[PDB]
DNA sequence: TGCAAATGTACTAGCT
DNA sequence: AAGCTAGTACATTTGC
């Protein structure tokens, strides 16, 4: 059902953990290339279905944390 | 010289603060237009030339706090 | 891909 | 002429 990440609607099991379809691609480019990103709160912003945009260091973070990986 | 909103190189004096063109016309749009801004953390978010596109609803913050105003 | 919103730039209109 | 800003069109970014 829910995202790890964002907890929107999950679409299925992708890098391991069962995520959204944007945290999907987010993850994706964040491994990709730079994920040189910059908090602009406290390192623990709530990533949410609408508030996910607003923080890639610390939706990366959730990735990270929620096992996200290349297998 | 420094937007006092983000900090990137001001445009100049606009809505009553010296600020950059980027700031500038985000400030008329968020006044005038509908939009969905919510903060990810306590209200409190950096503003600087990077981490402005993170959390609008700061910024415009911001901006009032500023003093910014669509008149003079 | 395709579409729309958000954001930023560069320019013009108009004043003094 | 300079020097200024508000408005606006375009380009880019970003996300579905
Ligand atoms: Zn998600
Ligand atoms: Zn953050
Ligand atoms: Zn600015
Ligand atoms: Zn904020």
């Amino acid at each position: 059902h829910m995202c790890l990440v964002c907890s929107d609607e999950a679409s299925g099991c992708h890098y391991g953990v069962l995520t959204c379809g944007s945290c999907k691609v987010f993850f994706k480019r964040a491994v990709e290339g730079q994920h040189n990103y910059l908090c602009a709160g406290r390192n623990d912003c709530i990533i949410d279905k609408i508030r996910r945009k607003n923080c890639p260091a610390c939706r990366y973070r959730k990735c990270l944390q929620a096992g996200m990986n290349l297998e």
